[PDB]
């Protein structure tokens, strides 16, 4: 550690879903990513430590649609303990994508959600190089997901990140952020533009030559920020709300929450931090003033992660609570916020770029993390007292420079990977933006190989280690995204079922399972027969 002050005091301690205390991510906290840093890494190489540093991605990397569209942000299939689904054989998983023939930094605009595919049970090492999905399209027609506003006269209409939670019957929730874009020809506004979290229901139809989804025909609007807890566009034209993550909380079961990026609900220009905020131990050296900071620009980078509970099981209707996490004059960007359960404790990750750290703060992209004990708790950051959990390897002795752009004494691996996704026993999916140096790079729009982060080092709650046995040396398979779980249905009886049942399930059953399967009607002694064993592994 490098001389700098001490991160702050957290206690982890546990309050109702339901009350106001909000967690904050200190300026004392983020600054111990400055002082892990290694001020004598010289130019183009790693400064951050290689146990919370991502494995290095090549710079020839295989791409998993062929080419056929840009892809990024990608979801798995879930249930309500963010175990991962295949249905009837196949994996299944939803990404952003937009047309490959724009610039890939144009796609925001462009974007909408696709669905790619491939056949379960299969080791990464046996699959593709490129990972094997096969593209199954569009979720969305055209003009559906345009109909919750009430102001049509947008000129761009895209779908954004999310989560798709599973039904035991193949029912799909695709819970999403639907935006509408009001824009002049030169990237000006003519009013904020308008994200809101959204829910479209479909089903997997599925046979031996793949998947297609069903319905998805209209949408819900769910939630949209409402200025008391989320910023709204009125607050900040610029206002950050999206990512809806769904899940179950063990410590209240038959409830539904979510989590998603807002910002704190400031009027942008007369924003301002307090003492707690900053964090700072009484009596530390290295300790700012609040004048000091509010003067800084800081308080344009107010983020937050919020919280919402279901109001019926159909989740189809919801209530904002109070933010879970703040952190106020230390980032923008929370984004994609997740809460992972292990031994009892709550983890909350969450991603965020370098550019978007408020003064006199620095870290690389990637996951930073939060454990507590429960889902609105005193959180502890991850790592010292850092946040960080997975970094892109980053020199913090030079300027980050820009996917667009980069720093010529820069690590080339700097925008390697973002959209970060921890999933069951801690494997870490993302998407390549840029990989290379200022004069060879690359833009990717494709999934970076999986790797394996652990939680829980030694006893410690508060630690994360990269597992560099994993793989190859700490690369996994290229868009591995493996299913944990297995249902079987007929789109009416179904059953979720482990690896290990599902492959003698499909041994002990002959070719009527597959009429069976297809939604293909049975005899009544054949369909009995079949879900009786079905109920048996069930």
């Amino acid at each position: 550690l490098q001389d700098g002050p001490e991160p702050s005091i957290h206690t982890q301690q546990a309050y109702a879903p339901e009350d106001d205390f909000t967690a904050k991510w200190t300026r004392a906290d983020a600054r111990q990513l400055q002082r892990m840093s290694d001020p004598t890494a010289p130019s183009r190489e790693n400064s951050m430590p290689a146990s919370v540093t991502m494995p290095t991605v090549p710079q020839d990397f295989p791409d998993m649609s062929n080419e056929q569209v840009w892809v990024w942000d990608t979801w798995p299939l879930t249930d309500e303990d963010a175990n991962q689904y295949s249905v009837n054989g196949w994996e299944i998983i939803f990404s952003l994508v937009a047309d490959r023939n724009l610039g890939f930094d144009d796609r925001h605009v462009f974007a909408k959600i696709g669905y790619f595919y491939r056949p379960a049970g299969v080791p990464a090492a046996e699959r593709p190089e490129n990972g094997g999905w096969t593209y199954g399209g569009l979720v969305f027609k055209e003009g559906v997901t345009g109909q919750i506003f009430e102001d049509q006269s947008f000129s761009h209409q895209t779908q954004w990140t999310g989560s798709a939670r599973v039904s035991k019957n193949g029912e799909i929730k695709l819970f999403f952020t639907d935006v509408a874009f009001y824009r002049n020809s030169d990237g000006t506004n003519i009013k904020p533009y308008d994200p809101r979290i959204a829910l479209s229901v479909g089903k997997v139809k599925a046979n031996k030559k793949g998947v297609t989804l069903t319905g998805f025909n209209k949408v819900t609007d769910l939630l949209q920020a409402d200025g008391t807890y989320y910023q709204t566009g009125a607050q900040n034209e610029f206002f950050n709300f999206r990512d809806p993550f769904t899940f179950e909380d063990p410590a209240h079961p038959g409830e539904t929450f979510m989590v998603f990026e807002g910002n704190s609900a400031m009027q942008r220009e007369t924003a301002t931090c307090n003492e707690a905020d900053l964090g700072y131990r009484q009596g530390d050296p290295y300790a700012e003033t609040v004048d000091d900071v509010n003067a800084s620009g800081a308080t344009y980078q107010i983020g937050n992660v919020g919280l919402a509970k279901a109001k019926n099981k159909q989740l189809t209707e919801w209530e904002f609570l109070p933010p879970i996490l703040s952190a106020n004059c230390v980032t923008d960007q929370t984004e994609r916020p997740q809460i992972y359960f292990k031994d009892g404790k709550s983890y909350l990750f969450t991603i965020s770029h370098r550019g978007t750290f408020a003064a006199g703060l620095d870290g690389p992209e990637g996951v930073y993390g939060f454990v507590g004990d429960g889902i609105r708790s005193d959180y502890q950051p991850l790592n010292g007292g850092s946040g960080l959990a997975l970094g892109n390897p980053t020199n913090l002795n030079f300027l980050g420079g820009q996917p667009f752009a980069p720093d010529p004494n820069q690590h080339p691996g700097h925008f390697q990977a973002y959209s970060h996704y921890v999933m069951p026993g801690g494997l870490v999916q993302s998407y390549i933006d840029t990989i290379g140096t200022h004069d060879d790079f690359v833009r990717g729009g494709t999934l970076a190989p999986t790797v394996k982060m652990d939680i829980g080092v030694g006893g410690d709650s508060t630690k994360t280690a990269v597992d560099y046995s994993y793989g190859s040396e700490g690369l996994g398979g290229w868009a591995d995204i493996p299913a944990n779980k297995h249902l079987f249905t007929n789109g009416k009886f179904g059953v979720a079922v482990s690896d290990e049942a599902a492959q003698k399930i499909r041994k002990i059953l002959g070719s009527k399972f597959d009429d069976y399967l297809d939604g293909k009607p049975v005899s009544a002694t054949v369909r009995a027969l079949i879900e009786k064993l079905l109920a048996q592994y069930g």
